[PDB]
């Protein structure tokens, strides 16, 4: 149907805007701490601690599969990255400190992105 195609044109434009958003957020991680999943070879106990791991590479694979139906879903994943890190790692570590910075720097980007999604439907 023509309705189905129209919905698909909106998903596609959402996906375009979320790719820009993602790139902007990943820039706030110049060290690339959050770029890839945590290695279970290097942190074998990780899943005893963290039930839903997330990372930018995993968000990207979902994104290009148009796996994000709205901005909420995408924010949930971005918050997992941050929230997982701040649980596993202690306050005085480079990892926790990098999460805090990403969260603060990300919130600006996500503040305007929520306006563009509402604005452009």
């Amino acid at each position: 149907s023509m309705e189905q195609v129209a919905m698909e044109l909106r998903l596609t434009e959402l996906t375009r805007l979320l790719r820009s958003v993602l790139d902007q957020l990943q820039d706030k991680d110049p060290a690339r701490i959050f770029a890839q999943p945590v290695s279970l070879k290097e942190v074998p106990d990780y899943l005893d601690h963290i039930k839903h791991p997330m990372d930018f590479a995993t968000m990207r694979k979902r994104l290009e599969a148009q796996g994000y139906k709205n901005l909420h879903e995408f924010e949930e994943d971005f918050d997992l990255i941050i929230d997982n890190c701040m649980k596993y790692n202690a306050r005085d570590t480079v990892f926790y400190r990098a999460a805090v910075r990403l969260r603060d720097q990300g919130g600006v980007v996500l503040r305007q992105a929520r306006r563009e999604v509402d604005s452009i439907g």
